């Protein structure tokens, strides 16, 4: 099941998500950790084990974490992350 | 990628506190999602959230479902060793 949603960053310039994933072999992208009172959390859409295919109309594929969180950390204000649900 | 492996006892309920992500027709690689409070896995402390699994009791889980992990562990009573590769 596909989904999107926006987020509005916080002060810190963060939603409050860990990803894992990305790596040689291991191609798809994970929420690993929502954190607590962080926009991710707040939101409540996105958990632990949805799959991240997209960042503000991007596609994530074939990219590694550190590339995905540089995509996401880049865009200010708020950012629309693309999944499907777990 | 740190692999390692732990033994956990299961609770009486035949569980080891776990579900478990991926195993799918685009991505192979199969992980932990969530390690539930107050169960082996928890009590444990070893694996956690975003760990790849690699293998149950000496056996790879390469190229199955979740839904197949999830019988391959149901099957072992007592206790499972759980191979990982840590987050
Ligand atoms: O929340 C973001 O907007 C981003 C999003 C990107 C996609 C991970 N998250 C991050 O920057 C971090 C990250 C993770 C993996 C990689 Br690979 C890279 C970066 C994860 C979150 N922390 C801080 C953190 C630490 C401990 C508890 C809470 C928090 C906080 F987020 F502040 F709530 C900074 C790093
Ligand atoms: O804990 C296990 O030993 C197993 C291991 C298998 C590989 C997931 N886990 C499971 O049986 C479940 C599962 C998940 C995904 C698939 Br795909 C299939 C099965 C997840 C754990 N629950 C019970 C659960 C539910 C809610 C709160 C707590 C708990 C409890 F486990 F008691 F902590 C039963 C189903």
């Amino acid at each position: 099941v596909p989904g999107k949603v926006t987020l509005q960053k916080d002060a810190q310039n963060l939603i409050g998500i860990s990803i894992g994933g990305g790596a040689q072999y291991c191609p798809c992208l994970y929420i690993v950790q929502v954190f607590d009172n962080t926009p991710a959390a707040l939101d409540g859409t996105v958990a632990a084990g949805d799959e991240i295919t997209g960042v503000n109309g991007r596609s994530i594929k074939g990219k590694t974490k550190v590339e995905v969180a540089k995509m996401i950390q880049e865009v200010k204000g708020e950012v629309t992350i693309h999944y499907n649900k777990l």
